[PDB]
């Protein structure tokens, strides 16, 4: 039953599923929901596929939103439609039916940033005893206080598309982090983070110490012509470049150009491709006469050097702090160039031509001594109109002082939003976020790439005919009566 | 202290020089004692605590920056003691940046358009530990370092009956 | 009764006290823990030591945490082991 309204399209709609079993979860009844299908002549199938090649459990989600008692009796419906489903169709597994692009309900319920069923989703408790083969995405053995254990149904890097493959790259995020902040994906984190942050220090490394001598060129560097070591530079200043620009190059080619929608972040990856395509400038002019090539490659050491800044990261904490401001100031960096420079054009003009009883932008230095401020102020009467230039410059004293004043104060205002564990967790994100290259390995060319020994320990506990899994135990320490 | 005792009769020569750290520092460390003849010293050593990390952080970040320009700079105005000519560049740390443009160096626009780039994040590398400062505060303390005054004087207290 | 798990080692443990009326306390039920003490074959003992010299009201303090619903079970049990130590053992000074 597809049309305008049943199509998932911007306003007028909502995608229930488009067939009656579909609407049946958002009326939020559980009465005729298992009556079309315990209905005799013709019973129905959550099998049914739709125009994007569904269940209804896939629709549960995308009507799912951040309604906590919409979640709470969406939870309620969601893990009932498990125990009539195993029931009727305990050959067919539930959870891992692809849709028209290929991607699975689970994994599905990351790309949205739905709430408050995906915490639930992960974390049900409903198999032992009355599904024992569903598998709760839980375990526990062994506790006086409890040694918990939780499962991997898509959600480790490694599985080909888990959520790691896309609340990294093709995240739709209203805001990340929470999602990540649950239990099993939260502690992930440092579980593979103790072999790659060894390793990053490693490649973090050989991104930085390199750079360090990348500058002793232009220490040694002569104008116009063992000192082998200085002409030696010109095959690292090669490197210097070319390194970072297949290494950032092939990035791309398995984030096969992924659209600006990634934008909140993916900057500071592409800032690496700045450094990496502005060192070439030099390298082709410089045997063959082109001219310009010291006055630009400047600019290549310059952003090269400014760049470092990136790995502010984890060593330790502070970065907690370093993206939270650096991310929301380039927003106010923007908003701050917008209103400041283009005031002083014609004044700039009006100095000149006051002043006058192409060359006028090294004018308007005269203007920019103020910027710092280092105004010069001084006074003189060859203008014959003394009071014109001298009432005009102290106009500019009090609205300088309220330039940095309105954008120091739209700073409070960001910081009187409070920010409890927001940015504080985005740290574990820019982290989980860099963890995507790490068990990749390297088309650099150190190894021209790296296989994968990094998965988790083997289940073999459910219940008759398939007993496998693949999981992870967790300590825990809790109180209650038992 | 004892540097330049032990130099001072006898033909060492570096005295005067380094003994000027032993009064410096010794000068610097009465700041300590901002104790207990007035309270403030509640506000004392919850700021001078925490930004002892924020005086370590503020300068990993700060002072490793300006080494390549340093470097640009006198690279660009070709046309060991670059460490002195590193100063050109802390002229702007205060910040009482030169900005004395001349066309001698033949891409005017190079060392022109370089140091226009700093002013704005010199004001954000103030800014950045300025707002990290904020959330340090943002993040409430009640009465947690008005009692380590307390503890700062209690502390104090484990010398005073020993003699 | 001293392991892996029972030492005080990080991670994978609680030091409890490595004897049977350690764990007791930490089993918050205040039944068993009078019994194995009046216990009339073989009682038991506060004065019981173990890898780090301690009685059970070591081992209290130990696995007593910032948790108040804990605190607060705790605190019921740790006054009355001095209720009944007191009372049985007078002689002995217990928390020194």
């Amino acid at each position: 039953a597809c049309g305008r309204f049943f199509q998932k399209h911007q306003g007028t709609c909502f995608y229930f599923g488009e067939l009656p079993l579909s609407l049946a979860a958002c009326t939020k009844q559980w009465d005729v929901v298992t009556y079309l299908l315990e209905n005799p002549h013709q019973p129905a199938s959550l099998e049914a596929t739709d125009s994007l090649g569904n269940t209804v459990l896939h629709a549960l989600v995308m009507i799912a939103d951040n309604s906590p008692e919409n979640s709470a009796l969406v939870i309620h419906m969601y893990d009932g439609l498990l125990q009539m489903g195993a029931r009727l169709c305990p050959t067919v597994q539930l959870e891992e039916i692809s849709n028209h692009q290929g991607l699975t309900p689970l994994k599905l319920a990351a790309k949205e940033g739905k709430i408050e069923i995906f915490r639930h989703i992960l974390q049900r408790e409903f198999s032992g005893p009355y599904q024992p083969l569903s598998r709760k995405f839980t375990e526990w053995c062994y506790g006086p206080v409890r040694v918990s254990l939780y499962d991997l149904s898509s959600v480790d890097s490694w599985e080909k598309n888990s959520v790691l493959e896309i609340i990294a790259f093709h995240c739709k995020s209203p805001n990340r982090h929470r999602m990540v902040v649950l239990e099993p994906l939260n502690k992930l984190l440092q579980e593979k983070w103790d072999r790659l942050v060894s390793r990053f220090f490693f490649n973090f490394a050989c991104y930085l110490v390199y750079m360090f001598i990348f500058t002793v060129v232009a220490y040694h560097q002569p104008s116009l012509d063992g000192e082998s070591m200085l002409l030696l530079g010109h095959i690292l200043i090669l490197l210097g470049g070319i390194y970072l620009l297949l290494g950032q190059l092939w990035y791309f080619w398995r984030r096969r150009l992924f659209i600006w929608i990634s934008f909140m972040d993916s900057y500071f990856e592409i800032l690496f491709l700045l450094q990496a395509l502005l060192t070439v400038l030099s390298q082709v002019l410089r045997f063959m006469e082109t001219e310009w090539y010291l006055p630009l490659l400047v600019l290549s050491l310059v952003l090269g050097w400014l760049n470092l800044l990136y790995y502010t990261r984890g060593f330790q904490h502070t970065g907690i702090y370093s993206v939270m401001i650096q991310k929301v100031i380039l927003r106010d960096l923007l908003r701050f160039l917008l209103v400041y420079l283009v005031f002083l054009f014609g004044f700039a003009v009006a100095l000149v031509s006051l002043s006058r009883e192409r060359s006028i932008l090294d004018a308007s230095l005269e203007l920019f001594k103020f910027t710092i401020g280092m105004g010069e102020l001084a006074f003189q009467e060859q203008l014959r109109f003394r009071g014109v230039v001298l009432l005009l410059l102290l106009a500019y004293v009090l609205l300088t002082y309220v330039l940095l004043l309105n954008m120091l104060i739209a700073l409070m205002s960001e910081t009187v939003n409070h920010v409890a564990d927001n940015s504080w967790s985005i740290w574990k994100l820019q982290k989980a976020i860099s963890v995507l290259e790490m068990e990749n390995g390297y088309w650099w060319c150190r190894r021209k790439k790296h296989r994968e020994g990094r998965l988790l320990k083997v289940g073999t506990r459910g219940d008759g005919t398939p007993d496998e899994r693949w999981c992870f135990r967790v300590e825990e320490v809790n109180w209650a009566a038992w």
